[PDB]
């Protein structure tokens, strides 16, 4: 296990250092994602939730393809806002349901250190 917590003041410095086996040690769903919404790494905890093979979704488009019912101002609205302006960071619940059993999700949204880069985090609720 990587001892983060979910919603750590300081989580994209702790997550600069992790490869993707590291990822995989999270106590949460991660995703990173470029400026255009493509998926740069996705970890087991995000698999475990959403039934996706990590593996199989990395250089998909998460809001055209991956998950289309993040497709809404209320999600990738809020992400595109973010890009837009070079800062992000909020915290939403949502609904999960595409092609899987409808699942309610807590939603971290933040700008990675490094420049074109987005963090998704997810846990259950
Ligand atoms: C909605 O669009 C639900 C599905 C989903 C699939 C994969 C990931 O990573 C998030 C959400």
């Amino acid at each position: 296990m990587e001892h983060v917590a979910f919603g750590s003041e300081d989580i994209e410095n702790t997550l600069a250092k992790m490869d993707d086996g590291q990822l995989d040690g999270l106590a949460f769903g991660a995703i990173q994602l470029d400026g255009d919404g493509n998926i740069l790494q996705y970890n087991a905890a995000e698999g475990d939730i959403t039934g996706r093979d990590p593996k199989q979704v990395i250089g998909k488009n998460f809001f055209k393809d991956v998950a289309p019912c993040t497709d809404s101002p209320e999600f990738y609205g809020k992400f595109k806002e973010g890009v837009a302006s070079g800062n992000l960071n909020t915290m939403f619940e949502y609904t999960f349901d595409y092609q899987m059993t409808p699942t309610k999700v807590k939603v971290h949204m933040k700008k990675a250190l490094s420049g074109d880069s987005y963090w998704v985090f997810v846990k259950r609720v």
